[PDB]
C-alpha cells in the first residue's frame, strides 16, 4: 500500500505545515501538524476544554461507529517551547492520502496549553518519531508509521515541505519526480526516540565549506534551524546590521537586508538553503527589525534540522530494520 497527501503551510511565512487527516467512520477530516519530533497523534476535540477551543476542528469520537475508548489510557506532553496538551485515548481508523490504518491511537485533548488554542489552523499533531517517546499511559501506543510500517511498499516517508507553497507527504514509496539528482543516505541514532543523524558541515553563502560534525534531528514540527552558537554567528556577521537581541529572544536583522544562503552538508552532498527561506519577518507587525530563520540551539540542548532546513530538501525517512534518513536537492 501507499498514501500521498498534500501539506500547506498555516500562514505567509510558513510558520508549520498542515496536512488532512480523516479520522473515524464517517470520517472526520482534521488538519495536522506532521511531526517527525514527536510520537504522538493528538486531536482538538469534543472533550476538550470548551474555553481552550477556539476555530479548531474537532473530533468527536461519540459520532464514530468505529471509536473505541482505550481503557484506562491517558496522555500527557510537554513539547520544546513549553507548550503542552493532555487528555485520554480512543483507537479508531485513521486514513492519511489514501493509507488507511485500522486500530490506531487517537489521543483526544481535554487540556491544551495558550499557543494551541490560539492557533486555529493546527487540529493537533501527528507524531512521526519513533514510537518509544509516546506518552500514551500505562500502555505505551505506536505511531501511525509504526503501524502502516508492515503493510506499506517500502517502509518510508518522505518530506517535500514547500517554500511558500504547498507541498506532499508520501507513505511507502520514493517519487522520483520529486527531487533532482541522486538521494544521499546518512545513518541514524534512535536512542532519544528522533530521527537523530549528523551533518558534515556547513557553508555561509558562496564562502568556503567548513568540515564539522553537527549532530541533530530532523524535525517538521519545528519552524526554524537551530544550530550551534559558533555556527550561527558566523551566519549573521554576514548579514549587515544583523544582532542577537536578549529582549527578542534571538538573532534579528534589518527587513532591508538580502540574507545569504546556507548550505549543509549530508555526507559528500550539499543543500542549500536559499536565503529568503531564512527571512521570518518582523518582529512586531509595522516593525522594521526582522527575526531570522536560523538561531542557536544553546539554549535547547540539541540541534534541530526544522522546517528551514527540510523545505530546502527531498527529505525520505526510511524506516527499514535500521532506519537511515535521506536527502536530494529539489
Ligand atoms: C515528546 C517528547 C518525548 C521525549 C523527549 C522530548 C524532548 C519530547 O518532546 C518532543 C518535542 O518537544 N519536539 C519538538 C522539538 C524538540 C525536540 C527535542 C527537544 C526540544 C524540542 C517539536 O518537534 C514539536 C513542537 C510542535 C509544536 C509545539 C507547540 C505549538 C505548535 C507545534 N515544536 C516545538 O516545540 C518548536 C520549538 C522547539 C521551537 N516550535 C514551537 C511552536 C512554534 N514552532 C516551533 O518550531
Amino acid at each position: 500500500s501507499t498514501g500521498s497527501a498534500t501539506t500547506t503551510p498555516i500562514d505567509s511565512l510558513d510558520d508549520a505545515y498542515i496536512t488532512p487527516v480523516q479520522i473515524g467512520t464517517p470520517a472526520q477530516t482534521l488538519n495536522l501538524d506532521f511531526d517527525t519530533g514527536s510520537s504522538d497523534l493528538w486531536v482538538f476535540s469534543s472533550e476538550t476544554t470548551a474555553s481552550e477551543v477556539d476555530g479548531q476542528t474537532i473530533y468527536t469520537p461519540s459520532k464514530s461507529t468505529t471509536a473505541k475508548l482505550l481503557s484506562g489510557a491517558t496522555w500527557s506532553i510537554s513539547y520544546g517551547d513549553g507548550s503542552s496538551s493532555s487528555g485520554d485515548v480512543y483507537t479508531d481508523t485513521v486514513s492519511v492520502g489514501g493509507l488507511t490504518v485500522t486500530g490506531q491511537a487517537v489521543e483526544s485533548a481535554k487540556k491544551v496549553s495558550s499557543s494551541f488554542t490560539e492557533d486555529s489552523t493546527i487540529d493537533g499533531l501527528l507524531g512521526l518519531a519513533f514510537s518509544t517517546l509516546n506518552t500514551v499511559s500505562p500502555t505505551q501506543q505506536k505511531t501511525f508509521f509504526d503501524n502502516a510500517k508492515a503493510s506499506l511498499d517500502s517502509p518510508v516517508f518522505t518530506a517535500d515541505l514547500g517554500y511558500h507553497a504547498p507541498g506532499t507527504y508520501n507513505f511507502g514509496f520514493i517519487d522520483t519526480t520529486a527531487y533532482t539528482g541522486s538521494i544521499t543516505y546518512t545513518a541514524v541514532s534512535t536512542k532519544q526516540g528522533f530521527w537523530e543523524w549528523t551533518s558534515t558541515g556547513y557553508a555561509v553563502g558562496s564562502g568556503t565549506f567548513k568540515s564539522t560534525s553537527i549532530d541533530g534531528i530532523a524535525d517538521t514540527g519545528t519552524t526554524l534551524l537551530y544550530l550551534p552558537a559558533t555556527v550561527v554567528s558566523a551566519y549573521w556577521a554576514q548579514v549587515s546590521g544583523a544582532k542577537s537581541s536578549s529582549s527578542v529572544g534571538g538573532y534579528v536583522f534589518p527587513c532591508s537586508a538580502t540574507l545569504p544562503s546556507f548550505t549543509f552538508g549530508v555526507g559528500s552532498a550539499r543543500i542549500v538553503i536559499p536565503g529568503d527561506y531564512i527571512d521570518f519577518g518582523p518582529i512586531s507587525t509595522g516593525s522594521s527589525s526582522c527575526f531570522g530563520g536560523i538561531q542557536s540551539s544553546a539554549g535547547i540542548g540539541i540541534n534541530i534540522f526544522g522546517d528551514v532546513a527540510l523545505k530546502a530538501a527531498f527529505v525520505v525517512f526510511n524506516g527499514a530494520t535500521t532506519p537511515t534518513l535521506g536527502f536530494a536537492s529539489k
